[PDB]
DNA sequence: GGAAACAGCTATGACCATGATTACGCTCAGGATGTATATATCTGACACGTGCCTGGAGACTAGGGAGTAATCCCCTTGGCGGTTA
């Protein structure tokens, strides 16, 4: 049981704290909310005191709290609704390539929205030392064969990501019928 | 019957109210003053003719400024979300 970092949109920080209490009450988590002073007593007392397991913050708070969070090495950076990361220049991306966690569990509700460029934008922060490349990934696959429309080289895209990534749909396993 | 005590009357002073007087201002007076006005007469400067000539106005060629098309890509724009001073 160690240091954990999870991120939720402002509207959703209640739910994750609510569900963690309902299901596994043994984990120390905070909703890191409040004012500049009201975030401080969280910083020095509990966050600096290493008196927690997970920390629930918002999109901007981590940017507001980048410096007091670097000094704590993490286990995962749990990223719900990972849509702000679609842009590499979205400032949240440059604040997350700076933290040092052993694993980096990105989470989403919907997959990539528009482009292959976007796909490895999610993918490049997953295993950065492996790719370390931006346009190399792109012209390697050449955008679903945008010129020849072979639509068979897409199988190579699928074959790497199938044992590297997991999709399930509601229609298959209803759970709601 | 005498003495004290109080009450009412009287007078006088004080204070307020009214009348007059005066002084000052101003607004009429009236004088002083300076300004407009008109006129008749100089006069110098502005306007106009004359002559002349050289810039202005065509007349002509030639070569690149300006003008357009096509292209693109970067940027401004706007609404929001969430903070905070």
């Amino acid at each position: 049981p160690g240091p954990f970092l999870v991120i939720a949109p402002k509207s959703t920080l209640n739910n994750w704290l609510r569900e963690i209490n309902r299901w596994t009450p043994d984990v120390n988590a905070f909703i890191l909310q409040g004012d500049k002073e009201e975030r401080a007593e969280l910083i020095q007392k509990k966050l600096l005191g290493c008196d927690f397991d997970v920390v629930i913050a918002s999109y901007e708070i981590i940017i507001r709290e980048k410096s007091p969070l670097k000094k704590i090495n993490w286990e995962y950076i749990i990223i719900d609704e990972a849509h702000r990361i679609k842009n590499e220049e979205s400032m949240l991306s440059q604040v997350l390539r700076e933290f040092t966690s052993r694993n980096r569990l990105l989470i989403t509700g919907t997959p990539l929205q528009n482009n292959l460029h976007e796909l490895w934008a999610l993918l490049n922060f997953l295993l950065p030392d492996i790719f370390s490349d931006a346009q190399d990934f792109d012209d390697w696959f050449s955008s679903e064969s945008t010129e020849e429309d072979q639509d068979k080289i897409v199988k190579q895209l699928h074959t790497v990501l199938q044992p590297f990534l997991l999709r399930r749909i509601k229609s298959d396993v209803e759970t709601s019928l």
